[PDB]
């Protein structure tokens, strides 16, 4: 079992701040991308589940917990096939070999799917996504 | 069969108000962009569907109903043959096979519709369109 | 109990998703503002905790689940005396009524904290906070 | 009474088309925003009725109708006691007198409606709207 | 009987050129803000009638003839009491005294007309024309 | 004989508003490009002629007369061989075959024209225009 | 033989002015960027010839004269082979045969002229010329 | 009595050019924005009259005579009684003491010339020209 | 007693480093900016002093410790007597009670010291600085 | 052996001060980026040294001193085996041939590390780091 | 006597510098603003004079010699009676109180200067300045 | 021996001024790049030595003295074996086939020199400098 937490945006550390993190955190069940709120020193703070192994997991004495450190945000998303990507201000645009789009957010939330048989052309600019077949013309709005 | 839709009010709904969702358009035919009012805990609630997969689409207890929490439009428009398109500062450029020139804005309303013997270049800069045959020139002022 | 949940940023649901809810998340610990992950139909679907009442929360059969379907996100901070707010670019600069000045960004987590006996002047340019008294200039970067 | 009408798809008209519309209108209720199909020359055309004054209207013998050639669009929502509005990109958020923020987006849909006991002030920079009471301070993420 | 037209954008000049062009406009009726073509040279060539005194007006022999030779269109639009002009991109907004909204383009077309029995706010940004009054909020694109 | 006119910016319509054109428009001469005021309903309208075909054309009574929808400004400029055309701000530069640069404006005004008997480069940039052949350099400025 | 010409003020002018001009012109020297003070209706009014076709010319009978409304001008630099052009924010660029570099502004009014004997390349960027040969680099600044 | 002069070609000058070109002008006539051909080492030299203080001027002994390097001009347009003056984008807007309106573009060539009995307000932004009397308002397009 | 450190390298931390921390640094002086190595696990770890408070300051067993999981930089500038600050473009300009005036950039380095007899204005424009006394004007180009 | 240092507080020096200086760091080791107070006058100024080559070096009799007056900074980071480099603003992104990435901001403080597998393509563009492998994509929000 | 200088952009310093300037400069003649090559080690070494007190001044071995060293251009102007200055981009228009106006660039080079009996308005617009007296309007392009 | 020098920015001429010019400078040294303030006709009067030949030289009256006339700063630096110049704002970078690195501000003052064993990639954007080799991450701030 392995938590890797980061503080949002700092903490106040105590002595002894492991084992009051295992008491806190005792039998829950996390997630990776889980954020959490916990009661330190009575102040209430908040740990983004950066990683659990395995996910989910169950918060035993055994638990190895790390604190992450980097001022960053890391999000993933699984894709399988991806053919190309298109990065505009806060819009990520994949595209997959079998010719479904996908609009993802700064966030990695995803806005939009959409199948499509033919697939001409897909254009990006600012808050549009223009999808092009032999059919039809589509366009998404963020 | 597949339903995204959306609240318009973005109001806070009951977690089961899918299943009245069901019940009440059990068998009516929905299309995508449609707007579809549901009474909701004795108060009329008007739904978006944001897309309809496909569309149109018959609502059977086999179809997968999903809540969109993101202000996400879907425009289509059905043009035969389309070879190319030009995406520029609210403008978008249509160009088909059969030398045919639509022009949209940004909310895909048509502001213009023409027809070309012969085409050999179309040119798009800001609110100015400029459409070049082998006989003349042609100006189209956005 | 009250619990305010928002799904991130789209849910696709099935029948009585109120007990499925209720089952996933029974005897859990909760908190305002807390983002939880749980599976449903065999996919990982991600919540945020809009509000739990009160706070902290244990999940129970008795636990009223309502969804927020608003397209934003509410963030609060609170903060005793506020005698100036100033907004820049992903910035927000709070200055209090004893001389206290407080950095936070978008997600409203707080980047800096500082105390001013003295304090002459606050001014905010893009990524700059520049802090005057009258015994030195305080530069903080964001 | 007066409509003022144009087409979906800018298409060359007869003139005496306003006769045949008359007739399909004949005693049926018209809103600002509606959307009428009527048959030109064997094939269906679609109009959006720009604006309708009054509205809702019931189409008399006497009621004028306009064609119009400019790309205006014309949206309303009814807010009781509207006590303050901002604008800013893509955004308009209102302040109504009972403390109630409303935050819509450039095509007039809902984002946010919210109610706060106190309220000092209400700040908007481009996705961010701050509002400050006399006890806590309240970001909305847009 | 005055004319006073304006060359677009030049007129190569015939010996007796206001003789040519009384001939070349006998027994016509023109109206103020008219665009004429006449062939001068052997080359078509366009005409603003800038003023038409009085408008309409039969062209005779009694018709004084001046050219007005500033490269500037000059559009004119009667309004009793204007309270205020606001002037963006494009756009011309103008409210009465008696509370009513105008909304002009380039060219000087009314675009929009409105009456509105109590009237807090009209706002401009960009596309956009914000109407507030006590009951509900209009949204006019443009 | 075609007269395709379109209203500026709007047209009150009558019934059997066909026979009022020609009535209004009997024996008159009209070219493509022209803009006529008419009369209709007790108030004057404006109409630009976007095509007259043949041109110039005397309205009879077989003139099949039809209105235009598009809320866009057409300007067609006959030119004998077209090599190339640079588009800039409110800037349109041709050049033909024969070494012949033209430069017209936002309203397809020829603002100039030359002839080069060599021809290395055209370039441009804002509101000039480079021509360069192996004698000289010439500049125009709009 | 052509003269294109217009007005110093915009005012308004009798239709035959034109033979006045000639008049005054019969026999004389005309050149591009002239002005002539001619008498019309007892005030002296100014004349640039906006072009003269060629320049210098005679003036005859024989010499077509065109009014102008647009303020365009035409300047030149005889420059003999050149190899090519650079054009960039209010900076002309120009590189010839035998490796000259002159440099420009947007009147047309000489800043620089060099002569290098070795010459690879030359770089143009806001106010600085960089010039890089086989030897040494040159930096030149607007 | 000075002279404030630059050669037209950025050549190298003998030390003791001013004596020939005092030799030059003798008795002569300068004026502001005149050109000079003067030889020099038997070649040709123009020299642009930067400035003539006063102008015009007659050249005599006591003349001073000044060699210049930036490429200052300096225009100026003779009006009598201005009250304000708005400076834009490439517009001079000038109104007069009898409500009196004209406008230049940035070479300090007239633009319009009108006169407006009543006078409120005038506006300007980027092309356009708002003027508001008692009466009517006018739009005056750039 | 309080401080504020983050990790150079950003590693991931066990929990109780603060511990460590703390009984290394036991006694010991540290100010703001300080960098502090700390061996964790085997390995040198770079620690920096985001903020001490106060500064400098002796380390207890009371003082506060705090993680930092973000990228700010705390600056200070001892100055005497800080009558007004400028901020613009990448500068920071101070002026003193003693008519002092000094410059910074953005990383708060000093560009500049100077002091003035008389002081009447401080002008601050992207790269310049101009400085107004009663008997002459300072230009400072940065 | 050559040091190039500046003083911090931009003061006037006696031209001998690089004496004392030299007696200060007799024998000591000296790197890129050191601070080193000396006594000047009676008063302690701080010395940065911008460059030492090499670094780190020990101060001989032979080793050359420069005094800047240049505002560069130069700052370094060992990296085994660089693959390639992305520069967006304010952001550097590092890849190695271990395809490890690498992201520092402009301070060259480093904001992230991580490792990946495999590794198709890396795309920046303002605070969004995206990463493309065959299976996943990852989303770094800086 | 006092010479301050400043090295451009560096000088490596020998033992007794001062003495080695001393004898360099010895019996020289120095003004402010001057800019002199100095022998030093093997190689020329510019240095600015930034300040002779008094100027001119003739290097003797009382003369006091100072290193400047701030990285920034200062030039100074003395002008009698500063009533207002306009700072633009690179421009500098400085008004005297006996209505003289004065135009410099970033170099502090004086590019105009005029004198006006009556004096209405000086305004400044990128590279424009208008003059606005009572008769005329001087319109100045830089 | 060959003086030729530019005045900043102005110079009054007297009679026979290269007499004048050949007196003042008297018996003193000059070396290419030096600026010169020399009194003439009651003024000072600033001269860029733009060349001289030898130099250094001593000014005799075997000199021969030139007036260089162009408004721009031309600077120079030898460079053996150029490689690529990258150009950005005030900044240029000069790679040399030898992998050194060199660079330059506006004024051409040598900035920064480097050299690197192995090199990879350098990059340019704003302020900032990128230098890689496959050993470490250089990083120039200007």
């Amino acid at each position: 079992s392995e938590l890797k937490l980061k503080p949002l945006p700092k903490v106040e550390l105590p002595p002894d701040f492991v084992d009051v993190i295992r008491i806190k955190l005792q039998g829950k069940t996390v997630r990776t991308g889980d954020v959490i709120g916990i009661s330190i020193l009575g102040k209430e703070v908040k740990f983004k589940v950066v990683q659990a192994y395995p996910s989910p997991l169950r918060v035993e004495d055994r638990t190895k917990i790390t604190l992450v450190t980097h001022p960053v945000d890391v999000l993933e998303a699984k894709i399988k096939g991806i053919k190309d990507v298109i990065l505009d201000e806060n819009l990520i645009v994949v595209i997959t070999e079998e010719n479904e789009v996908l609009i993802f957010n700064q966030n990695l939330e995803e806005l939009y799917r959409g199948k499509f048989e033919n697939l001409n052309k897909v254009l990006v600019r600012n808050d549009l996504v223009v999808i092009i077949d032999e059919q039809k013309l589509t366009l998404i709005r963020t």
